């Protein structure tokens, strides 16, 4: 999966969620996130094609989805102890992420 697929991922399991009832489609919704997420993390995108990989741009770049990781994580032990409505709190939190990083690198 490319880069592109790992985002359609992000955004269909987040409108799951977001949507959802019940805990187990939340859990479910999550757990795709998060393995798109990690797929993504190798990617270099368009915009950076040029640069270093230590430039401060690849390095902010890589910075987004481990915290976007570690988010997902956050609402994926919510959602495994019930709190549906707490998980779902917290995945709408991390929207923040993704616009932020579309902000400079989308
Ligand atoms: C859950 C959070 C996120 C969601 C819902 C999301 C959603 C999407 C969607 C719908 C697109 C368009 C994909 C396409 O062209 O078909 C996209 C593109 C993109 N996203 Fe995200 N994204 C998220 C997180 C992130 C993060 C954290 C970053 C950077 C750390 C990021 C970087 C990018 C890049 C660079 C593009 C353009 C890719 C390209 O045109 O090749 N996204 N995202
Ligand atoms: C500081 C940082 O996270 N650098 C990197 C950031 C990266 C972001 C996307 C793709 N690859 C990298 C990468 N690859 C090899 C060595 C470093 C990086």
């Amino acid at each position: 999966a490319d880069l592109e697929d790992n985002m359609e991922t992000l955004n269909d399991n987040l409108k799951v969620i977001e949507k959802a009832d019940n805990a187990a489609q939340v859990k479910d919704a999550l757990t795709k996130m998060r393995a798109a997420a990690l797929d993504a993390q190798k990617a270099t995108p368009p915009k950076l094609e040029d640069k270093s990989p230590d430039s401060p741009e690849m390095c902010d770049f890589a910075a987004g989805f481990a915290i976007l990781v570690g988010q997902i994580d956050d609402a994926l032990k919510l959602a495994n102890e019930g709190k549906v409505k707490e998980a779902q709190a917290a995945a709408e939190q991390l929207k923040t992420t993704c616009n932020a990083c579309h902000q400079k690198y989308r």
